[PDB]
């Protein structure tokens, strides 16, 4: 596969990260539009590689990427689905 | 017009009411689904049509209800989504 993709943790404290993540792949599954699940739990270059992506170091799930294109994170996600730019958020356009 | 109302509340302190109307009402507008958003706050005699609807006279927010057919809740909701079976579970088909 290459194309959308989710960065997702399955271990962590935060209840934001897993309210968020959880959001978006299930807002994601309503839609029937495949992606990528990708955990970054207990790899640290997974999670290197979303920081890098989302050009942010201190980036936390989820983050959305397509291909080595980066979408956007929670936030702006939200934002596509209520106005709906979802196509063009996630480079499906 | 879909006859299909979600219950949901605008004032509350419950962390896990806020994250979990949010995410039904984000898939339902994410899937371009119309709905009545009921806010029980407003009065408690919407809360009580919720909670007969519901059948559970402890029921909190979101519920879900196509015209006098209750739907279900967040949990029954999150799973029709992970089934692939949302318009069956919404009444719509």
């Amino acid at each position: 596969m290459s194309g959308l993709r989710v960065y997702s943790t399955s271990v962590t404290g935060s209840r934001e990260i897993k309210s968020q993540q959880s959001e978006v792949t299930r807002i994601l599954d309503g839609k029937r539009i495949q992606y990528q699940l990708v955990d970054i739990s207990q790899d640290n270059a997974l999670r290197d590689e979303m920081r890098t992506l989302a050009g942010n170091p201190k980036a936390t799930p989820p983050q959305i990427v397509n291909g080595n294109h980066y979408c956007g994170d929670y936030e702006l996600f939200v934002e596509a689905v209520e106005q709906d730019t979802l196509q063009e958020f996630l480079k499906l356009a």
